[PDB]
Parts: structure tokens; C-alpha cells; sequence
């Protein structure tokens, strides 16, 4: 079947054209078709600037969602909760270098290695702490792959250097599917510039990829790498003008895992609003950018996402003043979370839902009006959710609306079955745009 119309490709290599209506692009450029012709192997598409043109299909990658299944993975030989006795089973047959991870059975929380020396199979325990892995104590990783690429170099130790994997069944290597998908980079054409943040569950570069910004995040304490591949998952599943887009996914075989996103040259939220301050943001804009926010949670809630991490920090602006939400780590289909900007059912609950979104978007916009001053400013924090389920809600912020601060108490509504929907948050943050009622 040929690409429907709409349907967007990326280019695997450099077209130089071969006719005058051929359409010209680089590596790594994104094409969104127009129609097939009387050719299956040429199309009419067009590039970003919207130029138009032909090109050839074998050019081109279908980009498209990639779904993180409980199959998708990043390490072959990684086997998860197998057995000492299975692994002994999985390497049966003497072989020198034949090895296989899996988590310990023998000792809780961390991984074990295991090798086919001489006859024998090793194994070696794998220690978690900290957020790195380490056998020797002495080198420390950060993930399981960059482990195997150490000993795979070098038996540093161990009874034998890693040859062969035993490459579990039913593994789905993301390396390519990440590929197929269009979403695979490449790391010679990143080069890291500085970092711009480094937090407590990951780090933010800024970057020059094929010439342009981008903002690249690595996560932390991910063993597994499951929490990365979790969260490009869902980014190459949203697509709105509200919500950071994903531009690519690297994979180093070393194990540096990347997430390459569109850079946003204005920073988080709340630095802007720190920076700028009162005199320089006026109430439309204060309005525009929780109307912003709101339309991006409207978007996830429409197809069944909770963000569950929703505040200005994770609420980034662009160089002409659009704030976009970001951070998709925490996001999944409806079901550690920061108290300050949780509702108490969810804290309490082992499920989280859109009503627990639309609380934090309450909190958020009180961030807003208070232009980045942190929530509940003269409390502990050990008396919050106490203090909270016990009816507290934080004072308007100084010459804030009171319809403003009326959505924001519809948020905090105890009863989260009572709390607004995010379209009726964005009719009525509409309503008090339409009269003015924020001026």
C-alpha cells in the first residue's frame, strides 16, 4: 500500500534529484507526502518550508509511534527474573563467553552476570547502589549495557571476557525499532555543547544536531534503560503544538542513551516568570501561557495520558514566547510524584488519574500568578497533605483575578470526581479571557 497523503517520512540519506521536479533534501529531513505516482517508488511530497516536489520511497522512513511493550528492549542477553539453575540451563553447552544478565534472585535489588568460563559458568554479582552498578567495586556504570561493554573489552577480573550473548526469546531489539520508525539519530552529527541542568532524575544539554539547537536529556538511576525507552515511547506518540516534541532517539552501543528534543530557548517556566517578573508580564500573558499549559493537558487527557509531573519547572517556553509542556517521564495511560504539586488521592492511592493532572494544573497556575514563587510559601512540607486534606488551600496570589483564582479552587476540590475537566478548564480560562475578567 502507498503512504496515504499526510503521511510524514525521514530521510535516510542525502537526495541530490534526478529530474527538475524532483524535491531536493537532506539526511535526516522530514517529508510529509502529498500523493504516490503513476511510480510506486516515487512520491510528491513536501519539506518543512513546504516546497514540493518528487522523491524516490526507498529514501525515505515512514516515521511512527513505537509502542514500549513489555517485549521492547535494548539488551538481547538480558533475561529479567530467570533463575541461577535456568541461566545454567540457557548455557548448557560450554561455551567460552557466552553470557547473560539477569536480575538476583540471591540478592534483592541488584543484577547478577553470568559467564561460561571453562566448563563452569560464573557468576558474578552486580551491585546497585547509589544509582550505578558495579562487580568490582572499583568501576561504577550507569546502565547494564555499559557493564557488558566493559567486559566485553576486557575480563577485568572475571573468570573471561563477554564473547556471545544469550539472547533471550522474544526480546525486541528498540535499537531498530526506533530505527523503522524514524526516530533514530545519529551521535556523530550531536555535538554536546553545555549542559543546561543537571537534576535529581536526569540531565539536559544543549546540543548542536546537523547544525541546529536541541536539548538532549539522559536519565538517571535506569538500569535497565526501561525508563528511557518508557518515555521515548510516549514522546513519539504526542503531536501537539503544546507538548516539547520528540526529534530523535540515540543509542550508543557503549550505553549512552539520549533523548533529542526541540530546544526551547527560553528555559522553564519558572525562571521566566522569576527572571521578568510583574512588571514586565502582563495579565494576557500570565492568561496565554495557562491557556497554553491547558490545551497541552486537554491534548493528553484526549488520548488517555496522565502526566503526573505537571509544574512550571517541567513547563518550558520557546524563543517567541509559546510555553510547552515537558518531561515526559512519569507519563502513562491512566494508571516518585512531588508532594507540593500531588493530589492526596494520588499520593494515597496507587492509581493516578486525569482528576490528579487537573489538581497539579491548579497548583501550576497558582505558580503562574505568584510568578514562580513555590507552593504553600509558609508551612512545612511534613504538613502539606495533613494540612491540606484538612481543607487548606493556599492564599490568591498578590493582584491576582479572582476568577483566576476560582479555577484554581475548582482544582482543589477534595472530591477529585468534582474537579474540572481540562476542556471545561480551558472554556472557562476562555470565558475570562472573552470579558476580560484577568485585566
Amino acid at each position: 500500500a502507498s503512504w496515504p497523503s499526510g503521511t510524514e517520512c525521514i530521510a535516510k540519506y542525502n537526495f541530490h534529484g534526478t529530474a527538475e521536479q524532483d524535491l531536493p533534501f537532506c539526511k535526516g529531513d522530514v517529508l510529509t507526502i502529498v500523493a504516490v505516482t503513476k511510480d510506486p517508488n516515487w512520491y510528491k511530497a513536501k519539506n518543512k518550508v513546504g516546497r514540493e516536489g518528487i522523491i524516490p520511497a526507498n529514501y525515505v522512513q515512514k516515521r511512527e509511534g513505537v509502542k514500549a511493550g513489555t517485549k521492547l528492549s535494548l539488551m538481547p542477553w538480558f533475561h529479567g527474573k530467570i533463575t541461577r539453575e535456568q541461566a545454567e540451563r540457557l548455557l548448557y553447552p560450554p561455551e567460552t563467553g557466552l553470557f547473560l544478565v539477569r536480575e538476583s534472585t540471591n540478592y534483592p535489588g541488584d543484577y547478577t552476570l553470568c559467564v561460561s568460563c571453562e566448563g563452569k559458568v560464573e557468576h558474578y554479582r552486580i551491585m546497585y547502589h547509589a544509582s550505578k552498578l558495579s562487580i568490582d567495586e572499583e568501576v561504577y556504570f550507569e546502565n547494564l549495557m555499559q557493564l557488558v561493554e566493559h567486559y566485553t573489552t576486557d575480563a577485568d577480573g572475571l573468570c573471561t571476557r563477554l564473547i556471545k550473548p544469550k539472547v533471550m526469546e522474544g526480546t525486541v531489539a528498540a535499537q531498530d525499532e526506533f530505527y523503522r520508525s524514524g526516530w533514530a539519530l545519529n551521535m556523530k552529527e550531536l555535538k554536546l555543547l553545555q549542559t543546561i541542568g543537571k537534576g535529581e532524575f536526569g540531565d539536559v544539554m544543549l546540543g548542536d544536531y546537523r547544525g541546529n539547537k536541541v536539548a538532549v536529556k539522559c536519565i538517571k538511576n535506569d538500569a535497565t534503560a526501561q525508563a528511557f525507552l518508557a518515555e521515548a515511547s510516549v514522546m513519539t506518540q504526542l503531536r501537539h503544538s503544546n507538548l516539547v516534541q520528540l526529534l530523535g532517539v540515540i543509542v550508543e552501543e557503549k550505553g549512552g542513551l539520549y533523548i533529542v528534543t526541540e530546544y526551547m530557548a527560553k528555559g522553564s517556566l519558572v525562571d521566566y516568570l522569576r527572571s521578568r517578573g510583574r512588571s514586565v508580564l502582563g495579565g494576557d500573558c500570565l492568561l496565554k501561557f495557562s491557556l497554553d499549559v491547558c490545551e497541552a493537558m486537554e491534548y493528553l487527557e484526549g488520548n488517555n495520558f496522565v502526566h503526573r509531573d505537571l509544574a512550571a519547572r517541567n513547563v518550558l517556553v520557546s524563543e517567541d514566547n509559546v510555553a510547552k509542556v515537558s518531561d515526559f517521564g512519569l507519563t502513562k495511560e491512566a494508571s516518585k510524584l512531588p508532594v507540593k504539586w500531588t493530589a492526596p488521592e494520588a499520593l494515597r492511592e496507587k492509581k493516578f488519574s486525569t482528576k490528579s493532572d487537573v489538581w497539579s494544573f491548579g497548583i501550576l497556575l497558582w505558580e503562574i500568578y505568584s510568578f514562580g514563587r513555590v507552593p504553600y510559601p509558609r508551612i512545612p512540607l511534613k504538613d502539606v497533605v495533613p494540612r491540606v486534606e484538612k481543607g487548606y488551600k493556599m492564599d490568591a496570589p498578590d493582584g491576582c483575578p479572582p476568577a483566576v483564582y476560582d479555577v484554581m479552587k475548582n482544582c482543589w476540590h477534595l472530591d477529585a470526581a468534582t474537579r474540572p475537566t481540562f476542556l471545561q478548564l480551558r472554556e472557562q480560562l476562555e470565558h475570562i479571557r472573552t470579558h476580560e475578567l484577568h485585566l
